[PDB]
């Protein structure tokens, strides 16, 4: 029902964020999911180092998490697939001051595709809010995390565990990475997992 609203408004990092929404004509990438609100709240509370830190957001959708992380001092590469790009670029540009904008990159990253255009030790922080849902690209997503996550890098995945497939991806993630519960929101039923490369000796 919140999805039907043409505009979703939030207060994060001493700023009013006005997200344009389009559930009807664009769908999933054009609405703010609860996991993006929960992850953005967690980033604000202080357990994560953000100031001057290199960050990438995967499947940003509207871009809330990436916007909040940028406003909190990170150098964020806010990404999604080609079809979501235009709408993502519009919410980012209209919600960031120009001094934050120069430290922000809005570009495409389709999971497991053109991974070579990204440096394996480029990002210290990897973000994803409610991006676990499409079984057909689970391998694509794991190959992206494995390509981007250096030994120092931390992954923060905010999830709504809906079906068996969700636990399956988390088991796939656990094979190569340490996966630890760092936050749980009962009313929104969202868990934030932190992931790190397990065998750092390679
Ligand atoms: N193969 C793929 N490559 C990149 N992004 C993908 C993808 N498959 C799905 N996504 C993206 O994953 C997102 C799930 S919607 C979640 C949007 C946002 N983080 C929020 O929580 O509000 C969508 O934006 C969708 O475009």
């Amino acid at each position: 029902q919140k999805f039907h609203k043409p505009l979703a408004t939030f207060s994060f990092a001493n700023h009013t964020i006005q997200i344009r929404q389009d559930w009807r004509h664009l769908g999933v990438a054009a609405v703010v999911w609860d996991a993006a609100i929960v992850l953005s709240t967690y980033l604000e509370m202080g357990a994560v180092e953000l100031r001057g830190r290199s960050a990438v957001e995967l499947g940003a959708g509207t871009g809330l998490v990436g916007i909040v992380a940028a406003l909190l001092g990170a150098h964020v590469t806010i990404t999604d697939r080609k079809v979501a790009l235009e709408f993502l670029k519009s919410n980012v540009q209209a919600n960031l001051p120009p001094h934050i904008q120069t430290k922000t990159v809005v570009k495409e990253l389709t999971w497991g595709q053109n991974l070579g255009s990204f440096s394996p030790g480029e990002f210290d922080l990897i973000l994803g809010a409610d991006i676990i849902y499409l079984e057909e690209t689970f391998t694509d997503l794991l190959q992206t995390l494995e390509h981007l996550c250096s030994n120092h890098s931390v992954i923060l995945l905010a999830c709504r565990i809906r079906y068996e497939r969700d636990n399956n991806f988390l088991a796939m993630l656990e094979r190569q990475f340490t996966v630890r519960k760092v936050h749980y929101d009962p009313e929104k039923d969202v868990h934030i997992y932190e992931a790190q490369k397990r065998n750092q000796k390679e």
